[PDB]
């Protein structure tokens, strides 16, 4: 995952915090060092190969420090739920094919010139209810998205029972309409699944999609069937498949660029964040001045990341360490 | 002197501290002035033809006031102690000559390419004792050393006796074994030399020796007599010369650059320091920028010298004065 910098970002992964260069033993710990006049700020870590320092942070050439939890980088899954229109029928009218186009937009390519659609068809009975179309509309659209023999997942299928109302009930391809088995179901969700993700070689992507309705013959009327609404989230992709990709990006601007290349003629780099673990992020943006004519500013950013146990321990504490060394006052979240 | 420049620096001798302007009537007087708003900061001096206000420094673009406390630009003349060690032999062994070669660097040249060894030799009878042989020792140095009609000696040799332990007796080309009478003298002094020194065309140095011992064979094998060990400085060369020449050359960035060289037609530059009192240094740097394209940076730095009484009262009191009117804090020494 290739970022933007404004100049140099370096990155120091906050294992564990200690108060002595002395006291820095194992791979992942870091201390901030400055002076008692509060003009230099530095981080002196330990690498996986000795005790490194971070560079010089001129005190007085600070732009801006924040610290950004975890749940402000969690990706928000998108939600649509869809339902029979009540102005159109709020039951399935007799004979008429139901089919439901779900748009995608940023299938494999990487625009929205490359697209893909899904299909889901259900005939309508003579007593069919509302229900049992949501029941055989799931079961159509399950059967034709989510084949175990895909090339990817694309979004996964939900019911609702409306005596539960918030209790999502998963539809696979493999689920039969034995297992569904409530006589009281309201809407059909599809929610976006997480794509994979290898370190470096493939970043963090979300393919996007709407729910599209062909037109019925309702009463000599060729009126689309239904609605599709987007409800609120309810669940979160976690932060540690992009503070990985963080870490493998900004190991260039300290070690090898040449990550692999040659294969067995390469350094290899360790890399200190655990991709199963979420993180919080603190970028400390600073620049330098040269002396006289060397006005022009290199604003460059130190990154830490500290992982954190829902509430921010370790990151709360690598601020209060900071804050009583440099005089600065940033905020804790 | 020439010393560097950070593309200016002034220097104004500090005599006495008056309070304001009109009290200042004798030449070396200097008040430290500022506005109310604390924005701009100068002093204005009593030179020898009258009031002269320094650059005014904003006291928004201060990079750095900082004093020094006159006792560290004082240099220490180095000692070195000649003994006879006690695991080669601690008494002079009966058949061998010892020769003690002095390996002087940084002679009349200014590189450590130019070397000069001058030396002492003493051969060794029977009944020598250890004590005979560092009064014979040092009267060989101060023959080949100590011979200069024209000027002072390159090193001055000293003799001190175990009894005393703290005095040392000197040891001249004038003196002879009958002068140095003690029965217990345990060891040479070869003590560095303060150079000749005038204003302005010839600076500070010093010359740098070692002491060497050649081998003598004692137990059929060749080995160093003796060992040279440095003793703590307890002469120094104060503050005077190094002040002198610091005015002398910082008084062409205001005054005149020709100081003597068309020989009757020149401008004279009455100097305030006198080169046999010590000085409290303070050195305070700033620069100048413009407005709207001219964003570079004009770094100036201004020297005040104030006379050293031990107690540092009469910088302490310039300091003060200034924390007052300027708002920053210097340090107090």
């Amino acid at each position: 995952m290739v970022i933007s910098i404004n100049q140099v970002r370096q990155l120091y992964v906050a294992k564990a915090l200690k108060a002595n260069t002395a006291a820095l033993t194992t791979a992942g710990d870091i201390v901030p060092k400055a002076d008692t006049a509060k003009t230099t700020l530095y981080f002196q870590s330990m690498s996986p190969a000795g005790i490194v320092a971070s560079d010089k942070i001129n005190l007085k050439h600070v732009l801006y420090a924040k610290a950004t939890p975890s749940e402000a980088l969690a990706h928000k899954l998108v939600r649509y739920s869809v339902t029979l229109d009540a102005d159109v029928s709020a039951t399935p009218v007799a004979g008429q094919n139901y089919i439901l186009r779900l748009a995608f937009r940023q299938y494999i390519g990487l625009s929205e010139e490359d697209q893909y659609f899904k299909y889901g068809e259900v005939i309508a009975r003579s007593g069919m209810t509302a229900s049992d179309f949501y029941k055989k509309m799931a079961i159509s659209l399950a059967k034709n998205l989510e084949n175990k023999t895909e090339s990817t997942p694309l979004v996964n299928i939900y019911l609702i029972s409306a005596a539960a109302a918030s209790t999502d009930v998963p539809v696979t391809s493999a689920t039969k309409e034995s297992d569904l088995t409530a006589t009281d179901y309201n809407q059909i969700i599809i929610e976006e699944t997480e794509q994979p993700w290898v370190l470096g070689m493939m970043p963090q992507a979300f393919i996007p999609f709407t729910p599209q309705f062909l037109t019925i013959t309702v009463d000599g009327e060729d009126r689309l069937w239904g609605v599709a609404t987007v409800v609120t989230p309810t669940k979160t992709v976690p932060d540690g498949h992009l503070i990985a990709d963080l870490e493998y990006f900004c190991m260039g601007a300290r070690g090898d660029i040449y990550r692999g290349m040659g294969y067995p003629n390469i350094i290899k780099t360790t890399y200190l964040v655990d991709p199963g673990a979420v993180y919080d992020v603190l970028d400390i943006h600073y620049f330098y001045t040269g002396s006289n004519e060397s006005v022009q500013k290199s604003e460059k950013t130190i990154t830490l990341v500290a992982v954190d146990d829902g509430s921010h321990t370790a990151m709360n504490a690598l601020i209060g360490a900071i804050n009583t060394a440099s005089g600065l006052t940033i905020a804790t979240l």
